[PDB]
């Protein structure tokens, strides 16, 4: 057909997240894991919502956050991920749906509810994240749209989507659906206790071909071969998958196939405001760029690009044009 | 008795922020008024929503930023509202009790749904909200918590409360309580077309002295006297009420009592980011310098602080500490 409907579909923990600050001694007191996604039960999320100051609500999700930052430059994105018939469900449908990205996936009833997300931001930028998966259990093999996956470039997921109990099955099909027609498949490895959780799972799905292209930071590299020489761990993970995106923070990112590495600037910051989304809306960069036909470098600058400016915000979801912002830069 | 348990106790409509930013044809193209809060029903909040671009939720209504404001402050804050048993009426609930304000007041069901308004802020950073009063037209004589009017210095309440249907019902018993205990009854003139509404109603609650401060904007006074001189309005509102605090926007603020006359200058602003939430917030910073037995022009002085550090940021509760803002400021 070579007219397709999506350039990304994503596929994740559909998440509401609840922001709020802290000092770094609250994190001590509450045993929460400091840059982490700590998973939670119900009574630990109400435990630690009555702990918590003042807060925002803005809709969240790593691949949730992806899709929105892909059709917010202007590609064509599609979303699967389970909310819950409820208030929460509601505003996560509402927001990815107004940003222009098509999102079908229904709830199942009202219980469980939809997941949400503590997140506490540190005076130094950085995010911990306290997630309660709700209605997220409930995604499986029946929320794939077929069609959606046949007609999409690239269908990327979460590593976070190995947590609850039935997702990976819908993975596992979008795999077989999209390499039947053609796509690629993408993931990320989400965060590095994620990694901790299901190395061997991730690197089977790398080692067989399920997943094409990689998205990691270094913390997750790392622990993907449990070192502290992130240059061996930049040399296996080339060897493991057809394309990486690692990024490095401050650093930048660097881009790998095969023996090809192409290295990326971040952009110079005024002051870093919330870190979450920061890897997300890289993926948004690099994923628009690749489906636009760009080179790996112009795709990495694009990435840089988007999630410098998601970090100089509060809230994981752009407010302003990555667009215009991509034109400005010439990357257009 | 000399010892009281609250400086300010505030009463209002509760209500969750639905914020979004839009240009300025969006408000022509769906027949909004611009700067003011236009009353909307299930049906257009539905409409409305579905135009509306993704959108943040922060916990709103005037009285609630208000009793927030002294809090944050330092101050001993209550508040009445009503939200319904439901995951928004949840968000607010948290929001302003994890300030340190008491709020006690029971949801009565899950139907009406909590109240919310579409906060729709242009590139002026004005703000036009649209409000659907769900679970607020519940709110009556039965919230009044007799104990917490008694032992409050200061009773503030919204003129928003004249549209649902009881809540004027409950304000009278406060107003009789409060006066019974020798306290102050204060109220904010809310909204133009709100005075517009109720104009009758409100002259009759200050000249009776069931009200002894009134907080107004320009456009309020105007409304009030059907006068465009402002002069005018200064001293007919000065001859209605015993204290008047009459703000104006980059122009400050004055306060009047009798014939004196008090004016205080706005503080410098980085940027007009949002509006909403200036005329509660200059309320929080007047009623905290109030009830901290302060002047009448340092009550002015805190009302501007409080007001310019609000309309610098997104969402209508300050995120950033007021009483350490007033101590940098002098104002201690
Ligand atoms: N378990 C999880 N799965 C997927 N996304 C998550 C999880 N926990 C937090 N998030 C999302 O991570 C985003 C930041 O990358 C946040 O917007 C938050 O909603
Ligand atoms: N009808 C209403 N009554 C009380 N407060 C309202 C109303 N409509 C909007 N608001 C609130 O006014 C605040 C700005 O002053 C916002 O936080 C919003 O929640
Ligand atoms: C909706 C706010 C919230 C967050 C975590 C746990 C419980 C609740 C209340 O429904
Ligand atoms: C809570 C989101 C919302 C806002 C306005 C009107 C309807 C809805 C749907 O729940
Ligand atoms: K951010
Ligand atoms: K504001």
């Amino acid at each position: 057909q070579s007219m397709t409907r999506f350039d990304v579909l994503t596929v994740g923990n559909a998440i509401v997240d609840i922001i709020s600050r802290c000092n770094d001694q609250f994190l001590i007191d509450n045993q929460i894991t400091k840059a982490a996604m700590n998973l939670i039960d119900a009574e630990r999320a109400e435990l630690l919502y009555s702990r918590m100051g003042p807060a925002l609500e803005a809709s969240g999700g790593s691949a949730g956050n992806t899709a929105a930052g892909v059709a917010n430059l202007g590609g064509k994105a599609a979303y699967f991920g389970n909310v819950a018939a409820d208030q929460l469900g509601d505003i996560f449908t509402h927001d990815i749906r107004a940003q222009g990205v098509h999102y079908q996936t229904k709830p199942k009833g009202a219980f469980p509810p939809t997941a949400r997300s503590m997140i506490f931001v540190t005076e130094d930028g950085e995010r911990s994240m306290n997630t309660y998966l709700g209605a997220c259990v409930e995604l499986g093999p029946e929320d794939v749209e077929a069609d959606v996956v046949a007609d999409a470039k690239v269908t990327y997921f979460e590593g976070y989507l190995w947590d609850p109990p039935r997702a990976k099955e819908a993975i596992l099909d979008c795999a077989r659906i999209a390499h039947q027609h053609g796509r690629e498949m993408s993931m990320t490895l989400s965060d590095s206790f994620c990694v901790d959780r299901y190395r061997g799972e991730f690197l089977d799905l790398m080692r067989s071909g399920k997943v094409d292209i990689v998205f990691a930071n270094r913390q997750e590299a790392l622990s993907l071969y449990q070192t502290d020489d992130f240059e061996e761990a930049l040399n296996r993970i080339a060897a493991d998958c057809k394309i990486a995106a690692v990024t490095m923070s401050e650093n930048g990112a660097v881009i790998l196939k095969g023996r090809e590495r192409y290295y990326v600037n971040a952009i110079r910051i005024r002051e870093v405001v919330d870190t979450t989304g920061a890897g997300d809306l890289f993926a948004s960069g690099f994923l628009y760029g690749y489906t636009q036909g760009r080179s790996l470098e112009d795709c990495g600058k694009l990435g840089c690009l988007a999630a410098g400016i998601v970090i100089q915000q509060i809230g994981p979801r752009p407010m302003t044009s990555l667009s215009e912002a991509a034109k400005q830069a010439g990357l257009i």
